């Protein structure tokens, strides 16, 4: 639903090409609109790849969630400095707002990165461009699905080894819509681009 609070203001910069945010981004997104939530609503990093239309004195502004804001009560997001002078006054330093978790936002296909330290024996994921909440990773296991665990900084990670050779994933969202990615490769900090969709152009 609608969730009405307030907005301050903070900085991830230019950020590195690594992890950025707790939400470990592999950039920080190029129109530099992102934001920080709080505990409850960060969600042990579920809130990771969805995004929030936030509105304010000055417009709407569709920001990436992408870090938690520990010290932020329920309702009160810590915008980017670019979100929030896309808003209001960056000088008033505060803001009024309101904001949704935006349904099937536009977004490229999806793609997988493996994390650093990744082997057949265990690994981490993270899915980007989901673009809703993720319920379910799972990695093939010949006729069977092994389901990973989601961590609190942006991956799942498997609880038992996985066969040799290209791996298949299969992605669940909070609907129950599901695509199946084949053909990829145990290569941690590779970004790999799918063919898939959660939903198509609109």
């Amino acid at each position: 639903m609608t969730t009405h609070g307030r907005a301050t203001h903070y900085s991830l910069g230019q950020g590195n090409t690594i992890a950025n945010g707790n939400c470990s981004m592999p950039a920080v997104p190029a129109d530099r609109m992102y934001v920080a939530v709080s505990s409850p609503e960060y969600s042990g990093a579920a809130a990771c790849g969805t995004f929030l239309d936030v509105t304010g004195p000055k417009g709407t502004v569709r920001v990436q969630v992408a870090d938690q804001c520990h010290g932020c009560e329920v309702g009160h997001l810590n915008l980017s400095e670019e979100a929030f002078r896309a808003l209001g006054d960056f000088n008033a330093g505060i803001i009024p707002i309101s904001y949704v978790t935006v349904r099937d936002p536009a977004g490229p296909t999806v793609a997988i990165r493996v994390k650093e330290g990744s082997s057949r024996w265990w690994a981490g994921l993270q899915v980007l461009n989901a673009g809703n909440r993720i319920d379910r990773v799972e990695i093939q296991a010949g006729r069977q699905w092994l389901p990973l665990t989601r961590t609190d900084y942006g991956y799942w990670v498997t609880p038992s080894p996985i066969q040799d050779g290209p791996l298949t994933v299969k992605v669940t969202d909070q609907y129950g819509r599901a695509v199946v990615l084949p053909g990829l490769r145990m290569a941690p900090g590779e970004i790999q681009r799918t063919a898939s969709r959660f939903y198509p152009v609109h």
